[PDB]
């Protein structure tokens, strides 16, 4: 997250680690129910070096604060037994950018573990309205990751805003959200992490994924997010949550 600052330790319980076995922390995922994460499918395609669709070769820390101090107190370690990518998910474009993670070990509920909400696939987050991303990534673009997990507090920007800021990229299952002026956005290492929203009794709704950017935090280049409503039907008949 480029632009933000520290979350306080345990406001954000739904935020997940996922590090790829001898390479430290990849991507981010959100706890929706005991057994399952939500992250982003474009952290699990398998290159020349290292399979990363492989479940076995992943482990989820959640509870986590800091990453020089993944045996802190409250800290779970999960296994993976499956992902499940979404179908239409491709390299390329990056539609459809979105997995289902099953921990091998329930999570247990804690107050720094603890699900994000689901919203209802007619739900509609507006433009304008203020969310919030969360992660390890970048806190500049080309720079280095967070220790300590960090905040940034972004914008839903209009779609065919969004479409002409990234001409020929931009499909209805994605959303821009950020500023036009730049300033906060996602970044490298943020990716599959989810979009908090407060909704109208303060409950928090995950409202995207972190998926990809040109660059980070710059003007008329706002970070582009996996919208989740879409998706709501799709977690049910593969999770049952
Ligand atoms: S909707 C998912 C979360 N709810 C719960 O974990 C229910 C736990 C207890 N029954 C309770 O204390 O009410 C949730 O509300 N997450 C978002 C949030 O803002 O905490």
């Amino acid at each position: 997250v480029v632009g933000g600052t520290d979350a306080d330790e345990g406001e954000w319980p739904w935020q997940v680690s996922l590090h790829a076995l001898g390479q430290g922390h990849i991507c981010g995922a959100s706890l929706i129910s005991p057994n399952w994460l939500v992250s982003a499918a474009h952290c699990y395609i398998d290159d020349r070096g290292f399979r990363y669709s492989d479940p076995t070769q992943w482990t989820a820390f959640l509870g986590l604060h800091d990453q020089s101090q993944r045996s802190a107190p409250g800290v779970q370690e999960r296994r993976l037994k499956r992902i499940i990518s979404h179908p239409f998910f491709n390299d390329f474009t990056f539609d459809y950018d979105i997995a289902l993670l099953e921990l091998e070990k329930p999570a247990e509920y804690s107050s720094m573990v603890r699900p994000i909400c689901l919203p209802d696939a007619s739900h509609v987050f507006p433009a304008g309205k203020a969310i919030w991303v969360t992660g390890w990534g970048h806190t500049q673009y080309g720079g280095t990751g967070a220790l300590i997990l960090q905040k940034g507090e972004i914008r839903v920007i209009q779609q065919t805003t969004c479409e002409n800021l990234l001409p020929q990229q931009i499909t209805p299952r994605m959303m821009c959200v950020g500023f036009l002026s730049g300033g906060v956005d996602s970044c490298q290492g943020d990716s599959g992490g989810p979009l908090s929203s407060v909704e109208a009794d303060g409950r928090i709704f995950q409202a995207g994924v972190v998926s990809w950017g040109d660059g980070c935090a710059q003007r008329n280049k706002p970070g582009v997010y996996t919208r989740l409503p879409l998706f709501r039907d799709w977690i049910k008949e593969n999770t049952g949550v």
